[PDB]
């Protein structure tokens, strides 16, 4: 009977309890093969040789064209639009009127009055809502991320999107291009040759080495992929599968999964009435040890997850007054948490204990998340909640379990905190959750992007 | 340049070294979603509620019709054909002229002059070779297993094939049928109602509870699946994904992966010349600690992997004279090995050791195989090789790592052996293999199907 999020929340009891017991299952990185060689070798390659990341299937694409396209973005993003011209991309971050992050994605300025958003569903839903109800002269084509379990059905996208990354990426790129290719400034766009095609590029990189994101019409996907794999054999390039792929951000430092902060607030009711009952926001899940009966305690603002530097008070935008009221110097800060290896061994050991009444929450490798929004409590030595751990897994490059978190600003790097791993009372009813007991895992605060930190 | 297996072996150096360093990658259970809920809950359901196993995509189907169909099977199988009539299936096991197992699969006797084989590629390749070159009046339609990495391409089969299993399976089955359904003898075939369709059935079961395998034309797959899932909600039935699925045989006791024993022998040269260079036999891989430079040391005969009881000297068949010469009472015997939980914890602990020069071979969960043929050495206390471990993984139902093995017949159940886990010299060049050191894992000999055994 409910057709939108507002009706779902009115009929669903406590919002936190609903989301933490959602039956949606795992957040899937679809279609791309889970592994091409093995996930350890694939992780190793992006730090030691080169990789092809296949990004064609796990993000929503919004193609935004028209006289008011730039205005729509400017009105909804914290980012400065000043001096923005085609062939520059930005990390689009929208906040609510209350100053809280809705989501984020990459916005490509392709040409005059022509943009494309690439990212998770929440910020795309927000753009579509405003395009439709705000009176913008703009046309939008929504190309959803691919189905999670296609089960043999054909899958189409409008565009393929790859990245070539690793210390030997630029060697592969120039071999493909047929000569030297200029390294532009980060997120500037140009073009390159691949197998006789003119392929648009986005300057990118990771682990201190320059790389590229590239895209094109879906029809040429195989032609480009096969050229890249062939040219890259000389440099050890290998394709990365969907099992290893999302663990890259544990090393790179981007938190993909802030809760869209749209469940409360009178100024967000119209948006809740617009969001379908089967939307990401209505049907998804929250997993982890952090418990509050107030869904607002799961929200973050942009300063808390590393987007402070993007905020520019040089244009009108939704939530500007709220962000202006925030003191940046006292906001929580994004960090990497390096999980204690002895504690990790104890988590896994419990799976092989035939006599214990319970084991610790299964920690999948290399990505351990079990909802699309992750919220584990971070505790200090007294047991106070001092932060939220929001993305969790393991790096074969570091031989460490790692998580990305936001913690009280005064906590120094090197401090040993605890992450509460697992859920209370045997676990919520999410279909990703087997029965388990919790563990207070020791974790050392470390920089983002991750760098090995002395305790 | 090589077009067949014989040319591949002539140009490829030592046959063992070729197979143990093959670049084929993992043996994939394709297309079906890796997980629907999570693999632990899915494993639990087949012992505690009910499951839908989706078997549509991982086996080769051979449709065999014609006057000489039964003769073709009879001439090539160790099984008795005496009194075989439509609506009975058999576990077809062919051996070479030298008495060694080629493979095995399920052969359904559907009607007069109409059969279907379902199983891995090796026994299907053997049937096709003899149908084609032996002068049999028979027509064969080969429906390959689905591609390992479809990457969004559509996937078709001629038939869908499911199983409904678990202690509540028969409740679900009778709910679907609309009333009582007779439990026939094992592997006898009949029919049932599903959503107004007449669906053919094969009497099956596991863990002491009766179940069914069912099939039909691919077009009705979704209609049947949705009816089964709907009727089964009352009994807790859940679908099982491809990650959990193949671990079922660790509990059930069937070894899927004997090496097709066709690489040597003058009487098998014609078959090697017929097998394509991209066949399973030519392109696949051998993984694990057992090392011999003679590929014949990887062969098994039917007595060694539990098919002794199928051998019937009441018909002419390939390899009969060799099997008649074998003494059944002194052959190695199939067992389950229950791996020591402390040793398992030490394997996983090494992944989180930031100072060690090496870690132990990654043991994936719930299936740890990293080739399509598995060959780990089993050692006694003196270090003698006393068997071969051939399929490896973990059961959440038992909280134990388990493997299926064949060992010297005189070794009593309860004996503590060791399985050598990992490969020598840092590991072979297979793309599934990360660098690692070996471990002698303690393992207790246990019955097949697995039953908890006092040491
Ligand atoms: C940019 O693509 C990514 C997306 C996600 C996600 O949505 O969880 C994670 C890591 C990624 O690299
Ligand atoms: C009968 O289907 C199965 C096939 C395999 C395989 O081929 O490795 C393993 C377990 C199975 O249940």
């Amino acid at each position: 009977a409910p057709t939108n999020l507002e009706q779902v929340l009115a009929a669903g009891g406590n919002t936190v309890e609903m989301l933490r017991n959602s039956q949606i299952g795992a957040y899937v990185y679809p279609v791309v093969a889970p592994e091409f060689s093995n996930w350890r070798t694939e992780q190793w390659a992006w730090r030691n040789s080169a990789v092809l990341f296949d990004q064609t299937h796990h993000m929503v694409d919004l193609y935004i064209r028209g006289k008011d396209a730039l205005k729509l973005l400017s009105d909804t993003m914290i980012n400065s639009p000043k001096g923005w011209e085609p062939n520059k991309a930005k990390q689009y971050v929208p906040v609510t009127p209350y100053g809280h992050v809705i989501g984020d994605g990459i916005i490509f300025y392709l040409a005059e009055e022509e943009f494309v958003y690439v990212g998770r569903a929440p910020a795309a839903n927000w753009l579509m809502y405003h395009a439709q109800t705000g009176g913008y002269n703009v046309d939008i084509v929504h190309d959803d991320r691919s189905p999670s379990r296609p089960m043999g059905k054909p899958v189409q996208r409008i565009s393929w999107r790859f990245q070539i990354q690793g210390p030997k990426a630029w060697d592969v790129i120039e071999k493909l291009h047929g000569g030297t290719l200029e390294k532009l400034k980060f997120f500037n766009m140009a073009e390159m040759n691949i197998a006789g095609m003119k392929i648009r590029t986005l300057r990118h990189g990771m682990a201190g080495a320059p790389g590229l994101e590239i895209w094109g019409p879906y029809e040429t996907q195989e032609k480009a992929r096969n050229a890249i794999l062939e040219a890259g054999k000389e440099f050890g390039l290998i394709p990365v599968g969907s099992r290893a792929y999302p663990s890259n951000t544990l090393e790179s430092g981007w938190i993909p999964s802030p809760l869209p902060a749209i469940y409360t607030g009178d100024k967000l009711k119209a948006y809740r009435e617009w969001l379908p009952a089967n939307s990401y926001e209505a049907s998804g899940a929250i997993g982890g040890s952090f418990v509050s009966s107030n869904i607002e305690d799961y929200y973050v603002n942009p300063y808390e997850i590393g987007y402070g530097p993007f905020v520019k008070f040089d244009h009108d935008f939704i939530g500007r007054d709220a962000l202006e009221a925030i003191d940046p110097a006292t906001q929580r800060k994004k960090v990497t948490l390096a999980w204690n290896g002895d504690d990790m061994a104890k988590i896994y050991a419990s799976l092989f204990d035939t006599e214990a009444d319970a084991h610790y929450k299964f920690f999948d490798l290399p990505l351990a998340n079990y909802a699309n929004t992750n919220a584990d409590a971070v505790l200090d030595a007294a047991g106070n909640v001092v932060g939220m751990s929001m993305f969790t897994g393991y790096s074969y490059n570091e031989k460490r379990a790692l998580s990305l978190a936001t913690i009280d600003h005064e906590i120094p790097v090197g401090t040993e905190l605890t992450v509460l791993w697992g859920e209370e009372n045997g676990g919520t009813r999410k279909t990703t959750v087997e029965p388990h007991k919790q563990m207070a895992v020791r974790a050392v605060v470390s920089p983002v992007p991750y760098s090995v930190t002395a305790r």
